[PDB]
């Protein structure tokens, strides 16, 4: 093995990829490998719900876009653009770059990011929010991975929706669906169904993440 | 209406103050005043627990002490120096202050730190770990108030724990205690109860953090 630490990781954001988004909740959660591994395998028909493990590091945090929210982005995120801004959230700055920076840097390395959907949504739109700042990229040395990817390839060793493969295994619908939180803590769920083969996979698939392409610009 | 933004804040530690105790553990729980204004007043005996709000920021981090924990202090908080060290958690140090500054800088001012027994345990500690950086410290700037005497407060108008005043609210046992994101989150459903009140005890009774004495030198 080679990854230290995995980071789960979602977005929410003011739309989809033909509406030039931008991002307005994200979260990481770093898990140590061992924290995965030392997971059960899980057993029953169906399992319960895994608890996350006791040592994690978790950042959630809401971002004012520079753009409004589409009608249905706002209906299943729960998030607006006024909200956001009444409510005082900032853009996606360079003081939210060290904030990321710092945040990585806690964690042993070498670092992957897992995400739900990444290779088309979260790493491109992440890479496009990282290139408008002036500060380096925090996300450089870091590695990424598309969690769809992976249960795709443990699976074969029909919808792929993070709803659709949670209430397969578990049997019960997910909880705060669309939220960059629950979003994560539900792929976790996921992830820890058989921990010590997706690391297997991820140690064999994780690319560096400075070679995602940008969304857009 | 001066206080902006309301921190929940919660740290694990190695002991008691008489130990000279370290932190192991640390959650900031960022709430905009609005947020807290529009949580719904608890109605009926018991009341709801009270739902958290959806714009929120969160930082929770685990941390390896130069000392060992107390047998006491693992069984309770589920962490000890040996699992935190084999998961590469990182101490108190420099990069740690840059990550918290950097999450408080996000947040509109002036800002609130809302600590259960803060006064007395998680204020003084804080101030006593960032006083071994080298860097000046990024809660300077920062108010802070124990959310013991606020309640102590709200309901005069025997036991105080964290844990007594959630079941003497809500008839329920809190989850997930002696964990920092845990007892945050359980801080939050408590402060939730009278949420108005509460909001006008903190404007009239925060300090500067910075007039916090450090627990031991
Ligand atoms: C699933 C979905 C997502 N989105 C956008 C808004 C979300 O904030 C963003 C991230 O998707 P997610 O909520 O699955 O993480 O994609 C839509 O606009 N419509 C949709 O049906
Ligand atoms: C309640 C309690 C806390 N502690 C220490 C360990 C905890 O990490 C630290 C913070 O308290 P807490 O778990 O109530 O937040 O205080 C003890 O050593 N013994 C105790 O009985």
């Amino acid at each position: 093995g080679h990854m230290q630490t995995l980071i789960f990781l979602d977005l929410e954001a003011t739309g989809l990829p033909s509406s030039r988004p931008e991002v307005t909740e994200l979260c990481l959660l770093a898990v140590h490998r061992r924290a995965l591994e030392n997971t059960s395998i899980s057993q029953g028909h169906p399992p319960p719900v895994p608890r996350p493990p006791r040592v994690v590091d978790k950042l959630s945090l809401c971002i004012a876009p520079g753009k409004a929210c589409s009608p249905g982005a706002s209906e299943i995120t729960g998030l607006s653009k006024a909200e956001l801004e009444v409510q005082g959230r900032q853009r996606f700055d360079d003081n939210l770059a060290i904030l990321l920076r710092a945040f990585l840097q806690r964690q042993p390395q070498p670092c992957c990011l897992v995400a739900h959907n990444g290779d088309r949504y979260d790493f491109p739109l992440l890479q496009t929010e990282l290139a408008r700042l002036s500060t380096p990229s925090p996300l450089d040395g870091t590695f990424c991975v598309d969690s769809i990817a992976a249960l795709k390839a443990l699976e074969q060793a029909k919808s792929y929706s993070l709803g659709s493969i949670y209430t397969r295994l578990y049997w019960q619908a997910p909880t705060d669906s669309h939220t960059a939180e629950g979003d994560v803590l539900t792929l976790l769920s996921i992830c820890q169904w058989k921990p010590q083969a997706l690391l297997q996979w991820v140690d064999e698939h994780a690319r560096p993440f400075s070679t995602v392409k940008p969304m857009y610009g």
